[PDB]
């Protein structure tokens, strides 16, 4: 029925007004690739843009720019109306005005910075009364025409000129300022904007009929994560790109107050959001104000949690009300918050991970003008620990080195400089690199959970065991159908055992990035040293964590480390399965098979490890990896050697057959000792930039064997009677 | 209300406890109920503002003052209730104490329904299904998923279907109709609450999943059916029934599966506590929570109680020598002493499960505690056959597939390496299909493939010292 009504969500088009349609969109209102299309909004207010041919972006749905979001005074998930005009109009004359909210402090001819190099070349159409914004001089300001030609018969054309006037419009309250944070201000945070969106928007933007039809709400969703990954700035843009009025709490304010006003201040904020339409209320920093209340001292303090409670559990679902908190200590936060009907949706604002971090980074360079030599991607790469917060220090500290270096080669000694030097002032790759150097990452000890980089290809020789990691875990999570039509429940386990360096921990690494799932890895070392504080729900957060990650794979890696923390299964005399393995296996047992998550465990000394792992339902698939054998041997030169020039003379398969009981380390550190004599040639001949055969052979004269041939006799004894182990 | 009550000024809560007392004992035949009574009253112990304990000991007072004459029953919600003073839970105060457990499958089924009643359902939905595949949801779990559902299909009907009237009709809400795939996604995205704690139910395998092993089923019968079925018998002839049964033998032989089967013939509740999970709950120094345990089993009579994994408790310390000190300790100790402090009347029946009884330390063994010393040995040649067939009743199996063959051709095998095989036969049907696809029957060479890679789990001096202590075991004790 009346097929011209477009639903709306945010657009993939980090540009100006370009709308981008699905694959039956642009057959059903026959228009091509570079086409002129006017948008119709409410509230009698129109908008001409240039649609963009997608076609894998989903059944019907059009992608609209925040841009222009403002000019139709729509916002996400609305309904639009569109129709084509495929006619071609110019302007003769624009008469175009600034709005003195973004435009303080710069003065000069802005037009020469700002839309010279935005016009040219790009053929957009400008429409009466349109908010576009511009990007430049290390700042962002939207811009407004006033007056020109009957509109909109405007698309930007050599022969459209331009006036400076120096006298910006000020800004009416009827519409939204672009300054503001929106969906598109939060990179690497999608799939968690994802659920925030499911969640809030359908009550919010359809208040009476989600009443009418009777539903419960979502209404304690409770964002948590390290400090600074953007809760506050998730929660204000879901506040913004929803016609919610949002009333904010503040942890600290609230209990910087005298007793008896913070429970008014409570008070209050809950009976305007009730009084205002949909509301969200957002509680910032909330294990300020609602601490466990078995640890607190003040009665006030105690009052304060109780009121909050109270706040929760009388709200009702006809009041249309949404609470939102946010803490960056969970765990500390009093349970009684966290049950039904007060917080029971939680939503893990974790560390961004390399392509979120390089979202973020362009999120807050695009203001900045960058060098040709700046690599995004690169300082994304090289950034480890950073969260969005400390992205966006980086990428300050860097723009003011660029300034360093500019206010001193170039006296900016004037008191409001201008944009015509601004655009001239630009961050090179070596502003970044020195911004990186002096830098803090937060969440360095935080654990890490993303897809591995490593695949297949930097893994040499052992197909088989690839062949059947694939079995394990590929097939339950891609033909499920399969599993179920022949009965048999999937195993949720795999232990690797075998001598050292031989890729047990590529292998769980690689198996991960193949499936493209969730990577945990937890270090023998990390469980001895977290348990050392007595915390048993550390490991089980660990557990938790993978949980929300699913499909991932949970990779104990060192588990030598743990069974030889009391020696082994005799050790001492005492077992040294305690501590964190008892809690590992009852964790084990406690998660559901239908469940995505694959445990892997990796171990050099197979006989210390306690039989309970390799119990069936826990880790029962024993995946032995031996040394490789000569194949195998030039496999994993092949795999090392593919970043290092290697010369052609260097022969791969003489190293191999001269190389016997070396594993896949001993033949890494060779190739690193020849790179490093390399490098070692390189610096004497300075006062010839290919490692070659001659490096290869003083290398493997020093080359040594890491394993022994007991040790090899002890593996190959093991790799065949280690399922018995348990039992005697 | 808890939080209601404390969030009141001092000396104003009070006002509170004791309008609403005069209330309900003015107001006829009444119900005082205190929900989440743990805010109010906490242990009087471990509290700091004397306000708290003036309110502790207001609610007391007004307990005690409740007369018979008032006509007025208090009940109290908490969901911790050891941290409830002790006062409150004395005679006079509240002496009754119910446990709203965790549902069961058949439990939650009904509260699906119960949910999803005013909800239309398409026909593919399987609310059966979807309880078997719910396991630490609780009731507001499973309202939650019910609604997540609905609000999935609404999802597909509001963008399909526009739903933009301000005021929609019924007209088209009947149209909208909850599928099966949107359960399963609402599944998908759910957290249950309850996957800690324990489960108490009747279990559902049956003997039929369990090969052979015929004597020792008819002794658990004995053991466990007739003193519950038939106790006229015991009195008659004055024979006090055994508690406590121990199961011992080779890795992979069925003794979880013994215990579980022998709960569900009964149609008793089941408790299964692994050896790790009593290492790990003792590590918080927590003694009350083993002791919660066997509370929990008493409540829960005719249960049994099974403790799996003895072995990994009696290889905290290594064994009886170890490392020379007793590795029977911490929580041991403890089961001796709540197994010897239950009365014989009660029908909770205890069960242990290792497969270390060289380490079992001597005072289980005890008379009184587990004595009825059960060996479950490897399955002989008829029994591998039985395993056999009832591991495969859910694969669909090829008609040429000779199972006596592979229970003659496997010796030293056990039940789970048995298990281990139709597995990774299934598992190379599986690959056949994947591989075919870019024949839904395991057939005799996939078998045959398995049996190739097939490995045995305990070794010949395993087997020998086993039926060794199959025969000298009840000795143990002494030296
Ligand atoms: N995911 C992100 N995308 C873009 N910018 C981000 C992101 N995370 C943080 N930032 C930036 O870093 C700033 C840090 O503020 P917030 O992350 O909103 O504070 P927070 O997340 O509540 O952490 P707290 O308050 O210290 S516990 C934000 O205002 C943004 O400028
Ligand atoms: N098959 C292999 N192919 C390529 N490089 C390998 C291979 N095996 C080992 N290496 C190298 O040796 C390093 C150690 O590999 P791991 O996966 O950690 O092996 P491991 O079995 O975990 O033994 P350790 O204790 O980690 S040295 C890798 O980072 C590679 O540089
Ligand atoms: N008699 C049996 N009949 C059928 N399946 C069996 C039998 N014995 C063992 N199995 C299989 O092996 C698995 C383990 O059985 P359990 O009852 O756990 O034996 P167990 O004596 O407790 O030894 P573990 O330590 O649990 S492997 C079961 O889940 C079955 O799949
Ligand atoms: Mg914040
Ligand atoms: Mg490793
Ligand atoms: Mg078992």
């Amino acid at each position: 029925n009346r097929p011209n009504r477009l639903i709306v969500d945010e657009a993939i088009n980090e540009d100006n007004s370009v709308v981008s349609l699905s694959q039956p969109k642009m057959d059903e209102l026959q228009l091509f690739r570079g086409d002129t299309v006017l948008l119709k909004g409410k509230k009698r207010r129109e908008a001409v843009c240039i649609v963009l041919s997608d076609d894998t972006c989903s059944d019907e749905k059009i992608r609209m720019n925040r841009v222009v979001r403002n000019n139709l005074r729509v916002r996400l998930g609305d309904v639009i109306s569109i129709q084509p005009c495929p006619d071609v109009k110019y302007g003769k004359r624009i008469h175009v005005l600034p709005i003195d909210d973004t435009v303080e402090g710069i003065t000069g001819n802005l037009f020469e910075v700002y839309l010279k190099p935005y016009f040219l070349e790009a053929y957009r159409p400008i429409r009466k009364g349109d908010i576009f914004l511009v990007r430049g001089g290390m700042r962002a300001v939207e811009f407004k025409v006033v007056e020109t030609d009957p509109s909109p018969y405007c698309i930007v054309a050599p022969d459209t000129v331009i006036h400076c006037e120096g006298e910006p419009i000020k800004r009416e309250d009827e519409e939204e300022s672009l300054n503001e944070v929106g969906y598109d201000d939060i990179g690497g945070c999608r799939k968690q904007l994802a659920q925030i969106k499911e969640m809030v928007e359908l009550p919010l933007r359809h208040p009476a009929l989600f009443k009418a039809i009777g539903v419960k709400p979502p209404r304690g969703i409770l964002l948590y994560g390290p400090p600074g990954t953007g809760k506050t700035l998730i929660a204000r843009a879901v506040a913004n790109e929803t016609g919610a009025f949002f009333f904010l709490i503040n942890g600290p304010e609230i209990m910087s107050k005298l007793a008896g006003e913070s429970e008014s201040n409570l008070r209050k904020a809950f009976e305007e959001a009730e009084k205002n339409a949909p509301a969200i209320i957002f509680i910032d920093e909330l294990d300020a104000i609602a601490p466990k209340r078995e640890k607190t001292h003040g009665e006030v303090e105690r009052r304060i949690v109780s009121q909050l409670l109270t706040l929760m559990d009388g709200l009702k679902q006809r009041a249309h009300v949404i609470v939102m908190a946010a803490t960056n200590r969970p765990n500390s936060i009093d349970p009684a918050l966290r049950r039904f009907g007060r917080f029971d949706r939680e939503v893990d604002i974790g560390i961004p991970d390399a392509t979120g971090r390089l979202e973020i980074l362009q999120i807050h360079t695009k203001n900045m003008k960058l060098a040709d030599d700046v690599d995004l991607e690169q300082v994304a790469n090289e950034t480890h620990g950073h969260v969005g917060a400390d992205l966006a220090a980086l990428c300050s500290e860097a723009a003011l080195q660029a300034i360093r270096k500019k206010m001193d080669l170039i006296d900016l000694e004037d008191e409001t400089i201008d944009a015509e030097v601004m655009n001239s002032l630009a961050v090179t790759m070596d502003d970044f690199r020195w911004a990186l150097s002096q830098s803090n990452p937060s969440a360095l000890r935080e654990t890490v959970v993303e897809v591995p980089q490593v695949t297949w290809e930097d893994i040499g020789g052992l197909e088989d065991v690839k062949r059947e990691l694939q079995e394990l875990v590929q097939y339950p999570v891609e033909h499920p159908d399969k599993f179920l039509k022949f009965g048999m429940t999937p195993s949720k386990g795999v232990l690797f055992y075998g001598p050292p360096g031989c890729g047990k921990t590529l292998l769980a690494k690689a198996i991960a990035n193949e499936c493209q799932a969730n990577f945990i890895s937890i270090k023998g070392p990390e469980l001895l040293t977290m348990w050392f504080g007595e915390s048993e729900a550390n490991v089980r957060e660990i557990f938790d964590k993978a949980r929300q990650a699913a499909p991932c794979v949970l990779f104990f890696d060192e588990l030598d480390s743990i069974a030889k923390a009391r020696g082994g299964n005799i050790g001492n005399g005492g077992g040294a399965a305690d501590r964190v393995i008892n809690q590992i296996l009852t964790e084990m047992d406690g998660m559901s098979t239908k469940k995505n998550v694959f445990i892997i465990g990796a171990t050099n000394r197979p006989d210390i490890i306690d039989p309970a792992i390799l119990r069936p339902g826990r880790l029962d698939q024993l995946i032995y990896i031996p040394l490789p054998d000569e194949k195998s041997r030039v496999a994993i030169l092949k795999a090392n050697l593919r970043k290092s020039p290697v010369a052609k003379d260097v022969d791969l398969e003489f190293l191999a057959k001269m190389t016997n009981g070396f594993s896949g380390a001993d033949l890494t550190e060779i190739c690193q000792r020849a790179c490093k004599l390399a490098i070692r040639e390189s610096i004497e001949s300075e006062i010839v930039p290919e490692i070659r055969r001659d490096h290869f052979e003083e290398a493997m004269r020093f080359a040594r064997r890491s394993v022994s041939d007991n040790d090899i006799r002890k593996y190959e004894m093991f790799a065949q009677t280690l399922q018995q182990s348990r039992g005697f």
